[PDB]
C-alpha cells in the first residue's frame, strides 16, 4: 500500500478491530462491510455520531450496539481495544504516535480535500488494508460508471459556454457569510460537473470563506447551498439527511434564500438556486453531488440522470439500510 500521505504501509495479517480516526470514514467503511456494517470497529471519532444523527439513527434502529462503540476514551484506554488497523483522514497526532509506538498501522485516506485525485485510490488502499478488495474493485467500477455518464458530456465543454457556480458550505447565519470551497473539496465536483467555481481563484485552499459582496459582485448563474442539519432543531442552516422530507427540505432551503443580500441574487431570483447534503464533502458517496451538480448545471443534458437511481442503486449493491429522506433539492 501506498497511502494518501504517500506512506507505505503493511497489510496486517487479518483485521477484526478497525479505529476510526475520523469517525465519517465509517461512510467509506460502510461499502466494505456488507450486511455487517459495525462488526470490525472497535471505536470511532463521534463526528459520525455526534454530526450526522440522522443517518446514525437509521442504523441505530436496525443495530442498536453502535451505541456502545467507545467514542475516540483516553489514548492509552483506545490501546486496550487493541486495534489491528487505524484509519485516518488528510489533533490526533498525539494519539497516531502512541499507535505507532503500539506497532499498529496507520493509514491516511481522503475524500474532503482532494476529491477527484484521491476518492478511489482511497477506497483502492482500504479494500487491500481491510481485506475487502472486492467490495472495493466493485464500488470503484459502479463510482467510475456513474461518473462516466457525467465526464463524457462535461469534459469536452469549453469554459466559455459553462455556468458560473458559488457553492456557500454549511450556508446560514450569515453575520459570518460565504463559506465555500476552492480548488478542492465540493469544487472538485463543480469541476467535475462541467462548472465554473467563482470561488476557485479567489482561494489558495480547498476550504474557505468569502465576502458576500464578493457573491453579489460576480453574480453567479448558479447558487447552491449544503446543510445537514436535522429538521426539529431551529438552528440556522439548510435541513437534508436522511430524515428530511422533501417538504421540510423546500421550506429550510427557502429560509436560506431569504437572507438578506442573497435573495438579490440572479440565481436565486431565476430559481437557478439549489441545496446538497454537506456530508458528501467527506464521502465516497460523493458520485451523487456530482450527478446532482451536473443536472443542476445543465438540465435537459441530464434531463433523465436520476441520482436517487444511482442512490437506490448504491445503497441495494452495498449498505444494509433502506435509503430514505432528501440529500438534494430545488428551489
Ligand atoms: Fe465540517
Amino acid at each position: 500500500i501506498t497511502d494518501m500521505a504517500g506512506r507505505s504501509v503493511v497489510i496486517p495479517a487479518k483485521v477484526e478491530r478497525i479505529l476510526l480516526g475520523e469517525g465519517r470514514l465509517f461512510y467509506a467503511v460502510s461499502l466494505l462491510e456488507g450486511q455487517k456494517p459495525f462488526d470490525r470497529i472497535v471505536g470511532w471519532q463521534g463526528d459520525f455520531r455526534k454530526l450526522d444523527t440522522q443517518t446514525y439513527a437509521v442504523y441505530k434502529a436496525k443495530f442498536p450496539q453502535v451505541d456502545n462503540i467507545p467514542l475516540i476514551i483516553s489514548p492509552e484506554k483506545v490501546l486496550t481495544l487493541n486495534p489491528d488497523i487505524a484509519i485516518f483522514g488528510l489533533k490526533n497526532s498525539e494519539l497516531v504516535k502512541q499507535l505507532e509506538k503500539a506497532g499498529v498501522p496507520v493509514v491516511f485516506v481522503d475524500f474532503r480535500t482532494s476529491p477527484l485525485k484521491n476518492t478511489l485510490p482511497s477506497m483502492r488502499v482500504l479494500g487491500k488494508v481491510l481485506h475487502r478488495e472486492q467490495q472495493a474493485n466493485d464500488y470503484i467500477k459502479f463510482y467510475e460508471d456513474n461518473v462516466r455518464k457525467v465526464t463524457e458530456i462535461t469534459s469536452k465543454i469549453p469554459a466559455d459556454k459553462k455556468p458560473s457556480v458559488f457553492i456557500e458550505l454549511r450556508a446560514g447565519a450569515m453575520e459570518e457569510c460565504c463559506g465555500t470551497a476552492g480548488k478542492g473539496n465540493m469544487g472538485d465536483f463543480i469541476d467535475q460537473a462541467g462548472g465554473n467555481n467563482m470561488a476557485k481563484n479567489l482561494l489558495p485552499g480547498a476550504l474557505g470563506t468569502v465576502n458576500l459582496e464578493k457573491v453579489l459582485s460576480t453574480n453567479p448563474d448558479i447558487y447552491i447551498a449544503s446543510g445537514g442539519k436535522a429538521p426539529d432543531n431551529n438552528a440556522p442552516g439548510v435541513s437534508l439527511g436522511a430524515q428530511v422530507t422533501k417538504e421540510q427540505a423546500q421550506s429550510s432551503l427557502q429560509t436560506i434564500l431569504d437572507r438578506k443580500g442573497i435573495n438579490t441574487l440572479s440565481a436565486v431570483k431565476n430559481g437557478r438556486s439549489y441545496g446538497i447534503w454537506h456530508n458528501f464533502y467527506n464521502s465516497p458517496y460523493n458520485v451523487l453531488a456530482i450527478q446532482s451538480f451536473a443536472k443542476w448545471f445543465y438540465p435537459q443534458q441530464f434531463a433523465d440522470l436520476d441520482p436517487n437511481n444511482t442512490m437506490n442503486s448504491l445503497y441495494s449493491q452495498f449498505l444494509a439500510i433502506e435509503p430514505t429522506g432528501t440529500y438534494w433539492v430545488d428551489s
